[PDB]
């Protein structure tokens, strides 16, 4: 009886039909999202425990960081559109939260150019139909789960992880219990 509704996860009243199998929401302003990236590597360690063909999806949210929240969601869409997530994720986290040198859309663009993306290609992607559509998709997904805070992870649009119901005294025990819950829920 280890896994129970209300302990390591909760159940959505209205499951999201057609949701991605494993969906993470984050913000570059979000302090625990910073640790999920740099210190715990939650996404990498969850991926390791899932079966060969379970796709993970990660979306940025609007509701932290004021005006910059939307600029970052659109920049994350550009990152997804170019496949450069791994080249920009750490510099964006650190520019936002560590050095606090990301204060405008132009500062975000600077991170991409310094990471090797040509400015013209960043701008074309930024203004593209693909990126406009990715932005809407990220917003709909947050609305479909009534998202109120990050970090958050949802499994098959039906179950939401509850990290506060896990053991948080040890980083690596926490990561193990978290990943193991995702695996359990994907098989339900
Ligand atoms: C070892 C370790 C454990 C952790 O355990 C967590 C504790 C809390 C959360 C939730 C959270 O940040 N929020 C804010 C937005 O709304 C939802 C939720 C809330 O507070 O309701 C997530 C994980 C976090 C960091 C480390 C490290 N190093």
């Amino acid at each position: 009886a280890q896994y129970e509704d209300g302990k390591q996860y909760t159940t959505l009243e209205k499951p999201v039909a057609g949701a991605p199998q494993v969906l993470e929401f984050f913000s570059f302003f979000c302090p625990h999202c910073y640790q999920f990236e740099e210190v715990l590597h939650i996404s990498d360690n969850v991926k390791k425990k899932l079966p060969e063909g379970v796709k993970m999806t990660k979306y940025h949210v609007n509701f932290m960081g004021g005006d910059l929240g939307k600029d970052l969601t659109q920049a994350w869409a550009v990152a997804m559109a170019l496949g450069v997530e791994d080249k920009v994720t750490v510099p964006l986290f650190e520019g936002v939260q560590k050095t606090q040198t990301i204060r405008s859309a132009s500062d975000i663009r600077d991170v991409f150019i310094n990471a090797g993306i040509k400015g013209e290609e960043y701008d074309a992607a930024w203004n593209s139909f693909v990126v406009k559509s990715l932005v809407a998709q990220q917003e709909k997904a947050a609305a479909d789960v009534q998202l109120r805070g990050v970090p958050a992870m949802f499994v098959n649009g039906k179950y939401q992880l509850n990290p506060q119901g896990m053991d948080t005294s040890n980083m690596d025990v926490f990561v193990q219990q978290y990943a193991d819950t995702v695996k359990y829920l994907s098989e339900k």
